[PDB]
């Protein structure tokens, strides 16, 4: 079942990527960069999850699905880039703020991998550092990055706020599931965690970009 | 023999690098970025192949020359950057298209490495995904990237087209040799593959940049 | 003792990061990019050294202990330090990102050769070490040659500050391959504990000290 779920995931990622490609051909004032980011996220995630489907992207240690970290270390910084460029749409870019989010995010995913390879107090030190990185990402998202969105007018700021809440709601689920599941306290069963880390990312990767791109395209007319 | 061939390769990479450095000192209207890229490619490849020469960049699994993938994951994106900047010479840059090629290319090399670590059907799934990435790179090369080159005038577009054909002809040999050799069907012997992955990259890395830089330098007024 | 020294280091990195964050809030004409670089360096190093303190960022190999977390640190922190140095030289003028990325490429290569040298035995070890030393020499040639000429093109006051920071960095950086060669990774003349203290104290000056001096000099160029 776990294999088939991962094949299904990879197929949905492929369909999302093709959809973003088709949108890219009639862009409606959205720059090519935002379509490229929207395509890379699902294609990379699809490849990583394909490796799990084939029985390759995991080892016994508990089962570490290390292919999830290979996925997230690329897909999650690109999602924050997508979010930052939404805030900056129609105005001057702040690439310093964007790379701040990328750095916090890459650190966050690495702490998750290290936490998974750790035992006891050490595991929760790494987990805690990752949670602190996420909190700072959310502070940037609803603080300075939202103020950039407000500077780009009512309609953009409304769209940004919707996508920021969408992303934030989904992202806080990941460390929650991780702590509850086999990598953490072991309250939730492996199969439950597998379904959560199939369904969440479908919304985090394809859903997010459908909402993000549709809202930006609508600003054209 | 395999060790000595890799020492030879690394020496040729060093000579290429020094040649590009000397050209960089009298640049003839070619930006410093294109000289930097031309130098990094052979120096990085030379270091990776030095590790094989020293008996370090390989393990038994059949022999996986993993240092080739360490080489290509850096050298091949830089070659496509060189190709993209050639198309954009004298005009506005399209870094979105450039990073599209980089992303496709890094994926391509990773699928190769995973294919090498895989057995049976799994191996050919990864190989096929890599080949699909290469096809998209070639579609971009002869489609949108070539239209950028045409927008920069007859002489630039003529040079771009020659370099694009040069690169494309060499690059399709890599997945061909891979499939024929020990990582794939195992029709070609290890030593045969070693010579192919010595001679191809000499043309792919030093040859390519000699041709690319010479054509760009020739566009120079005064 | 080794564990406690690493906890201490990580705490000092955290304090440096906080100081640079506070400076960033009253920037005095220094772009946000230079404050971000100044913060990432110590935070990343602090994380890497935290892993050593927890007993994780090290393994036994050739009977010696390889502190592999040091290379994970340096491969990110050292290119960012040269970026900080290059942006100092370019302060008030046109950026040369080609020269900046030249330093980044040399530097990443340098750290990788160090790691490979540490995993190597005999002549092979010293081939890798030598390639890293050649990379450092070229970095220092760029630092005092073309990069210094960019700094001089940005006027007396900037060039004076650049030269001070270039000497500061260069003096500290030549110590790393010197300690490496003397210590357990090289000739084994210096003891593990001695090397540990050197690779605690040097980086405190290389990462926090450097950026205090660098940022203070740039901030002082500001009028208000
Ligand atoms: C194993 C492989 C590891 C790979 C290692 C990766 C190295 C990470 C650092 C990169 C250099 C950072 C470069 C900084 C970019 C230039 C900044 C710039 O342009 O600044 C503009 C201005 O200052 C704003 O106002
Ligand atoms: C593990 C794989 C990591 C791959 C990293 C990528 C390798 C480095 C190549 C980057 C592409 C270079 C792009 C240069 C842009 C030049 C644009 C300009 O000159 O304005
Ligand atoms: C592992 C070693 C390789 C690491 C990356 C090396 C980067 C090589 C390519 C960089 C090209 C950057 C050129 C930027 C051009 C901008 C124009 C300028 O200001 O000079
Ligand atoms: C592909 C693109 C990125 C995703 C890939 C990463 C996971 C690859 C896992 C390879 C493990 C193979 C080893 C084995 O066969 O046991
Ligand atoms: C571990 C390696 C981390 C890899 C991270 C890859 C993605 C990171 C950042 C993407 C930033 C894209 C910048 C967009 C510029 C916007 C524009 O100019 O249109
Ligand atoms: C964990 C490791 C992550 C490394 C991240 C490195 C960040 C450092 C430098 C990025 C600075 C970007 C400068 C852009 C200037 C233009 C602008 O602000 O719009
Ligand atoms: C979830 C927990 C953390 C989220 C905190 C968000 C705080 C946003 C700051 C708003 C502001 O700076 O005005
Ligand atoms: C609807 C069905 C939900 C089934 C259970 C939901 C998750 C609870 C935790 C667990 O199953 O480990
Ligand atoms: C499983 C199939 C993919 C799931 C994706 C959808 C997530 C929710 C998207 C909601 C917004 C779509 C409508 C719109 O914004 O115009
Ligand atoms: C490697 C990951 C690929 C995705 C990266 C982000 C795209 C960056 C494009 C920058 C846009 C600059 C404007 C332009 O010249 O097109
Ligand atoms: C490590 C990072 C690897 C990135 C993920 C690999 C897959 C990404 C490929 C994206 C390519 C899509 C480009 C199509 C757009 C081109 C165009 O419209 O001209
Ligand atoms: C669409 C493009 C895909 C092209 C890829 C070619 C796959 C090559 C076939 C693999 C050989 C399998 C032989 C075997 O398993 O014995
Ligand atoms: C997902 C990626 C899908 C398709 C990438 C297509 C690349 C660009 C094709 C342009 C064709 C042309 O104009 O000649
Ligand atoms: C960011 C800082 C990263 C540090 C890497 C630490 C790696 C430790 C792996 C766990 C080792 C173990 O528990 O055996
Ligand atoms: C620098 C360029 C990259 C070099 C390739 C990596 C070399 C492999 C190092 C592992 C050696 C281990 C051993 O000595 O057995
Ligand atoms: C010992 C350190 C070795 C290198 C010292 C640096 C020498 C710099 C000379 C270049 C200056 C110039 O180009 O005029
Ligand atoms: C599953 C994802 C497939 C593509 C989604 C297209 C939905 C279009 C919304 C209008
Ligand atoms: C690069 C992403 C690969 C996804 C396509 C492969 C998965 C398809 C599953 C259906 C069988
Ligand atoms: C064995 C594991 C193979 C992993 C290959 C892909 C990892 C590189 C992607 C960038 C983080
Ligand atoms: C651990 C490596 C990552 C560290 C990144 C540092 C993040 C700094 C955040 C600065 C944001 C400034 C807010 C402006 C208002
Ligand atoms: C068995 C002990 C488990 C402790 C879990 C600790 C994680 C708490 C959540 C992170 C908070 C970080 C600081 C804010
Ligand atoms: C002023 C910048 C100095 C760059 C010189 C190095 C470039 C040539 C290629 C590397 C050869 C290494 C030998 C030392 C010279
Ligand atoms: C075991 C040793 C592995 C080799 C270390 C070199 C890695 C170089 C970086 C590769 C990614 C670009
Ligand atoms: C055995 C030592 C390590 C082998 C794996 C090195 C990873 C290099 C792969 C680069 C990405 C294609
Ligand atoms: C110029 C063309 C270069 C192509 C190289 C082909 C290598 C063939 C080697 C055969 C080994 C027996
Ligand atoms: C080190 C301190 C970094 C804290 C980041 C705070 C986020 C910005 C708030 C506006
Ligand atoms: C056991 C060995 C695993 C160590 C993992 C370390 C975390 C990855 C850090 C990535 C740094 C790359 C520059
Ligand atoms: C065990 C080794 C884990 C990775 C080592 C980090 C390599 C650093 C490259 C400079
Ligand atoms: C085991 C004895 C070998 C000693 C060689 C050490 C010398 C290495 C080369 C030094 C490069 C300049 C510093
Ligand atoms: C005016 C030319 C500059 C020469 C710089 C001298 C070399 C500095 C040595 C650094 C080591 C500390
Ligand atoms: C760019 C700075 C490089 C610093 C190199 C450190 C020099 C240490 C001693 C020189 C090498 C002597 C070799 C002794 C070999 C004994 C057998
Ligand atoms: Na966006
Ligand atoms: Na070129
Ligand atoms: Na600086």
């Amino acid at each position: 079942m776990i294999s088939i779920l991962h094949y299904g995931y990879s197929f949905i990622m492929l369909l999302g990527a093709l959809y973003f490609y088709l949108l890219s051909k009639d862009p409606k004032g959205v720059p090519a960069s935002e379509y490229l980011i929207a395509m890379v996220i699902p294609l990379w995630s699809g490849a990583a999850y394909l490796s799990i489907a084939l029985g390759q992207g995991l080892f016994q240690y508990t089962t570490i699905y290390y292919a999830r970290y290979i996925d997230w270390v690329i897909s999650t910084p690109l999602l924050l880039a997508a979010l930052a460029l939404t805030a900056m749409f129609g105005g001057k870019k702040n690439l310093t703020l964007l790379f701040s989010l990328v750095a916090l995010d890459v650190f966050m995913i690495i702490t998750g991998f290290v936490a998974d390879l750790s035992i006891g107090t050490t595991k929760y030190i790494w987990y805690s550092l990752g949670v602190i990185a996420l909190i700072i990402i959310l502070v940037i998202t609803f603080g300075p990055l939202r103020r950039i969105a407000l500077s780009n007018g009512t309609r953009l700021a409304r769209h940004y706020t919707r996508v920021a809440i969408y992303l934030s709601a989904l992202w806080v689920c990941y460390p929650t599931a991780w702590l509850l599941g086999p990598s953490g306290l072991g309250l939730a069963q492996e199969l439950t965690e597998v379904l959560v880390f199939i369904i969440l990312p479908i919304f985090s990767k394809v859903g997010f970009s459908i909402v993000d791109l549709h809202g930006l395209r609508k600003l054209h007319q």
